[PDB]
């Protein structure tokens, strides 16, 4: 009931006490771990308000105080009356910091309390949110510098009005299936890419077309809006060695802007709620890059660098899995758009994680997810033993909106 | 109950009912997933019913379910529990018990091969220098002048508890550490604690950076012995690199035989607490591992500067770099030598034709993902991309502790 974690090449020891305040169920039994698994009223809402408000008045040392006992009953009063609540600014704030910091999956957690927090509630139409986002788009990129930030549109209320942002990031590449039979462009983005055109975006047919947005206010038919160009931020991706690398024509965009998660303060559900970071260098090149479903090309690589594809044990994959790598990195730095290494990304949550450890008494964590793509072993977070759980305020998955939309 | 694992490349969905035979537990609860930690007498009692769960099991993987040879075994086996309290396995249960520890190891990404398993059945050992005898022949078989074989020596099961076979070492064949008053380590840093051990029982220890470990023997509860392989027994393989002649003279070499000793091999509720057993490497345990790891070897540093990789900042990717040619150069030193050695994409690829072929014939497939990708080039093997359940079957392959702590000693 009080747990230990121990890091194998430091020998570490941290005892795990965070995890007796979790809430939400894993997934595991046992009789089975599902941890390589990628998805696994009036009633409930006030359990659920009195827990968040209780966290939040720990947090200001304002336990059992009167402010916190007349919150607590005022909110009581509203959801009595209105069968739901408001959070106040700071509440709200807080709240999304948190899902942040509670988010087991994320490497980049170091970084959890500056979060620019954007209070979209007052937002009532599709124009509305893309006003916001546009601005969230512009203060987050900050020319290359990139700053942290979420934008929070109105909460869920009967379900038949939520917000939703049908892209999955605000900036992603279109796919096109091709009679050809292959792919162009982003095979991970077809469907919605499919969704773009048949809701009436002219497609250019490209291999690098930023889409749209998709923004559904309140319920509504969700409509399409070009972020301006001059917003999104992309770096042509060079090799600091190989000349012949920048005629691959590889592009990616600087502000890594995951749109389609929701955020659950108190009970209270945030449907749209972008938010942002910046990229680790192996979400492009090895994942954005290498994946066999994604643009897929380390053949093409091995090949301009003349390595043997005859067999797989002269790691040719690996070789150009690496290059590939090291010109993400480069094309970056050198455009000074802000990025991290997992080398350093990782040395940064064992941090974290030690900070966690001793001002939390815990930190829950993926492994699965935390460990990155490529070099594994080499980074500490392989060695460390982590232990995954759900707390809440938190982010979570929700069901694609085509599939849920009353048109 | 179904359970589904999806692979989120090939779109695969496979089902799994397999887990509904499981018994042992996982570590995990509703509320804490336990997947990334390491290390998560018998009655009467317990015991007939693991028997017969075991000779179940058996009895319908030969189509003889319910037969009276069944019956009957069931019945010899019962009369023998209660009389004596324990019983003993026939050669061919034994055998099959064996392949199926293997068969069911989770995290062992190298099971494509469980059925080709020599099975050496030392129950008859009786000393120290008996099982030295075994533990020579295991590894001259299996080595094969290079063309490894698998293969697991069992020796006789734990009665009391208090005269059990033990092979202390960790693996058969590993490399001395030996720690330095300045505080640095000399050969293998991973085996300090034994080697101390070892000299402190009476080995003369070389003090080299690859010196191979004496065995150190436990029969039957007594002290353990002292014994060294005989050296023309031990295949080793010098490492070099396609490319980089100055590979050679950082003066790294390797073993050829992976043989690991300090493991639990249960079967039908009896527990074999000395069963080494040994197999072929994938490079990366030696290239990723033993070489890279900054509490093992240790040589990135060394060979990136060789390299002259821009070493001022980590996001040159040197480390990565100088990874892949450690591993590229242990690769193709054992090819050159013609000793058995698998890649990283080779036994991933095998083990997801594996995984999904018993799917299709047995129900499922226990798999440890965190245990089966990888340590290099996690996201470019198949097995990254693969959804996993992970539970426990018996016969199983189990930790113990390290008889050191646990032993009584008689003097
Ligand atoms: C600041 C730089 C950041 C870095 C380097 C970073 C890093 C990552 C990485 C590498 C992942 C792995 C998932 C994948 O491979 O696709 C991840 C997951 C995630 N991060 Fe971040 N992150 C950052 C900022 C943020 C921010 C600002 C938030 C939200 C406020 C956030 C919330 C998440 C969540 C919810 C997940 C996992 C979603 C899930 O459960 O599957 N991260 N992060
Ligand atoms: C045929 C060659 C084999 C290869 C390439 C292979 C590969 C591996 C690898 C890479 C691991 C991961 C452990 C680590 O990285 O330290 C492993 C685990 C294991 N393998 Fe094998 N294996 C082989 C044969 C065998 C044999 C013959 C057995 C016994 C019959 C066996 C039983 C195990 C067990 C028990 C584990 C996991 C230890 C644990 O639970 O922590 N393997 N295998
Ligand atoms: C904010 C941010 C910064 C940064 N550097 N990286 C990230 C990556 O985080 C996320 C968060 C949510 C989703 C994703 C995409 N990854 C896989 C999600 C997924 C789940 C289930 C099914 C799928 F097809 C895909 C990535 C996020
Ligand atoms: C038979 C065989 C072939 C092959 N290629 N590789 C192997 C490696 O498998 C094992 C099986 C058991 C133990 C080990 C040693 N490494 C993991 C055990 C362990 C536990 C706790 C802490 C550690 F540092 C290490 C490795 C075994
Ligand atoms: C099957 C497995 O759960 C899946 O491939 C996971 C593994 N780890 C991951 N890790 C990160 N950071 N992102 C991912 O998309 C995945 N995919
Ligand atoms: C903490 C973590 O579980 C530990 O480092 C594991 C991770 N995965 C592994 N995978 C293999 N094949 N071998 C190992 O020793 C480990 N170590
Ligand atoms: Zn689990």
């Amino acid at each position: 009931r009080f747990l230990k974690v121990k890091n194998w090449e430091t020998d570490v020891v941290l005892t795990d006490t965070l995890h007796l305040k979790s809430t939400l169920e894993t997934g595991c039994t046992e009789h089975i771990c599902m941890g390589s698994i990628m998805l696994p009223t009036k009633d409930q809402l006030f359990p659920l308000a009195k827990e968040f408000l209780d966290q939040y008045y720990s947090s200001i040392k304002r336990f059992g105080s009167k402010a916190h006992m007349d919150r607590l009953e005022e909110v009581n009063k509203e959801i009595e009356s209105t069968s739901t609540y408001q959070l106040k600014d700071t509440e709200l704030i807080y709240g999304a910091k948190h899902a942040w910091r509670n988010a087991s999956r994320c490497v980049g957690r170091i970084q959890w309390s500056k979060l620019q927090v954007f209070d979209a509630r007052d937002c009532t139409t599709a124009h509305g949110m893309f006003n916001y986002i546009c601005n969230h788009v512009k203060y987050a990129t900050n020319k290359g510098n990139l700053r942290s930030a979420i934008t929070i549109f109105p909460q869920r209320t009967d379900g038949k009005h939520d917000f939703r942002v049908w892209n999955s990031q605000l900036i992603r590449y279109a796919g096109y299936k091709q009679p050809d039979g292959s792919t162009l462009g982003d095979p991970a983005n077809v469907q919605f890419t499919e969704i773009c055109i048949q809701q009436g975006w002219k497609a250019p047919r490209g291999r690098f077309d930023v889409l749209p947005l998709l923004l559904q206010a309140n319920g509504n038919d969700p409509e399409l809006f070009q972020i301006p160009p001059e917003l999104v931020l992309e770096v042509p991706i060079r090799h600091p060695k190989f000349d012949w690398f920048k005629d691959l024509g590889l592009k990616w965009y600087g502000l890594p802007a995951v749109s389609n998660m929701l955020l659950e303060i108190g009970g209270l559900e945030f449907s749209a709620c972008p938010f942002s970071g910046w990229y680790m260098g192996t979400e492009i090149g090895v994942r954005d890059y290498c994946d066999n479903s994604r643009y897929n090309i380390l053949e093409e690589v091995a090949k301009k660098m003349d390595l043997d594809m005859r067999k797989t044990s002269s790691l040719w994959k690996d070789q150009a899995l690496v290059e590939i790598n090291i010109a993400v990195l480069y094309s970056f730095q050198s455009d000074k758009v802000t990025i991290v290494d997992h080398h350093s990304a990782t040395e940064s949550f064992i941090k974290h994680m030690e900070n966690e450890y001793r001002c939390r008494g815990g930190c829950p964590a993926d492994w699965v997810w935390i460990v990155p793509p490529m070099s594994g072993s080499i980074t500490p977070v392989f060695h460390q033993e982590m232990l995954n759980y759900r707390l809440t305020p938190s982010f979570e998955y929700q069901p694609d909106p085509w599939n849920t939309h009353v048109w």
